[PDB]
């Protein structure tokens, strides 16, 4: 209960929600790509490794998204997925489209 509620609040309060771990190159890459769209003001990055309930958080992220790995990325509560999913969306125009619909990029 408590873990799910805590994860949900992060995804709800923040248009761009990224779950990450320490020293995680694909986390860093994904976050960098998102900040490249000037999304900082609407991003939250949570380091779930620095948390006593890492496994519970990962299990819930898998229930929500299909994978327990980080990074795990949500945009307005919709699942993007991991960094590779973000790269695909970015390269194919889908990321920009998501962001335009949210008023985050012109």
């Amino acid at each position: 209960e408590a873990v799910k509620k805590w994860v949900n609040k992060i995804i709800e309060e923040n248009i761009i929600a990224v779950f990450a771990k320490t020293e995680c190159p694909y986390c860093i890459k994904a976050i960098s790509i998102l900040k490249g769209y000037n999304l900082n003001s609407h991003m939250h990055v949570e380091n779930i490794e620095k948390n006593p309930d890492m496994a519970n958080i990962q299990a819930y992220l898998k229930e929500l998204t299909g994978k327990s790995s980080v990074p795990r990325i949500f945009i307005n509560k919709d699942v993007v997925g991991g960094c590779d999913d973000l790269v695909k969306e970015n390269d194919e125009g889908k990321l920009k489209e998501r962001l335009q619909k949210l008023g985050l990029v012109n």
